[PDB]
């Protein structure tokens, strides 16, 4: 597809709240939150720690509802 996602751009250690150096957007499959969805996810904290390249998946993310 043209669906980007979020993507880390760095190691998130887990419950790390995110900033936006730690999300780039790229197109990956599976598909994960949608790259638009880059500033709502500032502030929100990751529920597990997520590797640098890993796609943010919904269920990562504390709080997130879409």
């Amino acid at each position: 597809a043209n669906q980007a996602s979020v993507v880390a751009n760095q190691l998130i250690p887990i419950q790390t709240a995110l900033t936006l150096v730690m999300m780039r957007s790229e197109v990956v499959t599976p598909v994960g939150i949608p790259a638009e969805d880059i500033p709502r996810l500032v502030s929100m904290q990751v529920n597990r720690a997520v590797p640098l390249g890993t796609t943010l998946m919904p269920d990562m993310v504390k709080g997130y509802a879409a």
